[PDB]
């Protein structure tokens, strides 16, 4: 499906369908349609950039593919900044955008493409929330319980992004798997960075570990130390 509509560029999000973001923008070259595209069905198209997080982005600065999202508020904030809460829809592709004086305006896509063999899935998918369940124990930052919330939805792409979601994952990992159409290999890969992330935690808290036995250690030394010194001191003193 081909639709015509503006780009807002992320300087360093990425928004996935199903999910729900506070944006904070304060430029006088994004809020003034951030304002039309309001009163124009609601709909807004996220498209995040890439190195260089520079403040004035060109037209060959966006990736690919992006987010179309819902407005659910708009918010203006004692510093001039409007809060703008949105929910993600679906991922479309750029055919080309244009710099229309200060917005952008762009074609057109839309995200529809599965697999075969359900079987396959089923297992995949049953895998991908056992190692998530497994990786918030480890993660701590992540509410145990929307894990369990959506531990019952269906919808394999949407625990996938649900997962990338919830992932302190680099851009470049946001993007690709923003840009993988395919909701098995995507699970894959999420999987991929939660096994990595998960070793990671698992040599830094044995690190942190030796670390704080060697604290207690050395400061039980000086304590006893202390102690040995004050007591033949006050012994010297005596005779």
């Amino acid at each position: 499906e081909r639709i015509e509509i503006p780009v807002l560029p992320l300087r360093d999000v990425v928004v996935y369908p199903h999910m729900v973001i506070p944006l904070f923008v304060g430029r006088e070259k994004s809020i003034r349609c951030l304002e039309a595209a309001m009163d124009h069905d609601k709909k807004i198209m996220l498209v995040a950039q890439k190195e260089a997080s520079t403040d004035e982005p060109g037209v060959n600065d966006l990736f690919t593919v992006g987010t179309v999202a819902s407005i659910l508020q708009m918010l203006k904030l004692p510093d001039g900044t409007v809060k703008v809460l949105v929910e993600g829809l679906q991922r479309a592709r750029i055919s080309a955008l244009s710099d229309n004086g200060e917005h952008f305006s762009a074609k057109a896509e839309y995200l529809e493409s599965p697999t075969i063999d359900e079987r396959e899935q089923e297992v995949l998918v049953r895998t991908a929330i056992s190692q998530f369940e497994g990786y918030i124990k480890l993660n701590k930052k992540i509410p145990p319980e929307v894990l369990t919330s959506l531990n019952s939805i269906d919808d394999p792409a949407r625990l996938a992004d649900t997962i990338a979601a919830h992932m302190p994952l680099k851009l470049a990992d946001k993007q690709s798997v923003l840009e993988m159409s395919d909701v098995n290999e995507r699970l894959e890969y999420l999987m991929a960075m939660m096994e990595s992330e998960i070793d990671l935690l698992q040599v830094e808290k044995r690190i942190r570990n030796r670390v704080k036995k060697q604290m207690e250690k050395s400061q039980r030394e000086y304590y006893l130390n202390e102690q040995m010194k004050a007591i033949q001191k006050e012994l010297g003193e005596m005779d």
